[PDB]
């Protein structure tokens, strides 16, 4: 299964889990906290949670989901709770798509291997029964060769109590308190916006504020696609750009019967390209 790290074994591969970035010689990727770490020659990333449940959900749905566009679980520490995961050198897709730290604008065709890869990895879920409840870009992980893994099981699985997730990517029953893979498809479309504009979910110093209304602008015949397309790009071509904002758009269907499942999804990304 995973390997049982001591805690001991963790703070050392850690340098002592230096909260100094990267770039000044620390060991901190960012926020729990997430550290880089070398263990047997192999670059890890440790997640130092600072939540049981989550840590246990985590591990459990790990063990059962193993696919190319999944997070890897190594291992994990509960004496005296960190999660060892496969370490991601490019970060996450949020950080990528705004330019964090002076990175390369992602180019178009990048941007429709990272969109086909994280539905890969959602169908691999949802094949599997589960519902991830936080899909974002924050929560798609980009490796050496920027292939897409879907990262934080913790939330992973219907009405419930306890409304969980980012308000941003939600779906309108999501926020109503229902379960449901369907709003798993809602959120991935929201990304797909992020992946086509280059844009954030949520700016509360932009008009409009959320991501999700341009659908509601470019419908409206008041914007096109072509106005929102990420301009820090140079090899996008109009066809496949509308075909990339159709799938967001159908996956953006307020009424969750409406929306596509996530094997259409993948069938309409492969079609694309
Ligand atoms: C704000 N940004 C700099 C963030 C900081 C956290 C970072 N997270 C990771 N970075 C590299 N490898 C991994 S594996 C794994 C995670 C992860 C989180 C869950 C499992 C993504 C970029």
């Amino acid at each position: 299964r995973f390997h049982s790290f001591s805690f001991y074994e963790l703070k050392n591969v850690t340098n002592n889990f230096d909260e100094r970035p990267i770039s000044v010689g620390g060991n901190k990727m960012g926020e729990g906290v997430v550290y880089k770490g070398y263990v047997n020659n192999t670059t890890v990333a440790v997640k130092k949670l600072a939540l049981k449940q989550q840590f246990d959900q985590e591990i459990k749905v790990m063990a059962k989901c193993q696919h190319e566009n999944l997070v890897e679980l190594l291992g994990f520490s509960s004496d005296g709770l960190c999660l060892v995961y496969v370490y991601m050198p490019n970060g996450s897709l949020l950080d990528r798509l705004s330019c964090l730290d002076g990175t390369p604008p992602l180019s178009w065709h990048m941007r429709c291997k990272i969109a086909q890869g994280a539905a890969n990895g959602i169908n691999f879920l949802h094949e599997n029964h589960h519902i991830h409840r936080d899909i974002k870009s924050a929560n798609i992980l980009l490796d050496e060769a920027f292939t897409a893994k879907i990262s934080d099981f913790g939330l992973a699985r219907v009405m419930t109590s306890r409304i969980v997730g980012t308000t941003a990517y939600m779906a309108p029953e999501a926020l109503r308190g229902e379960i449901t893979p369907k709003s798993d498809i809602y959120s991935f479309g929201v990304v797909l916006l992020e992946i086509i504009t280059g844009l954030p979910a949520v700016d509360e110093h932009r008009e409009p504020q959320l991501l999700l209304d341009i659908k509601e602008e470019i419908e409206d015949e008041e914007k096109t696609i072509e106005d929102y397309i990420d301009k820090k790009m140079n090899d996008a071509d109009s066809t496949s750009v509308e075909a990339m904002y159709s799938v967001a758009s159908q996956c953006l269907h307020e009424k969750k019967n409406k929306r596509p499942d996530i094997k259409k999804v993948q069938q309409l990304l492969q079609e694309m390209t």
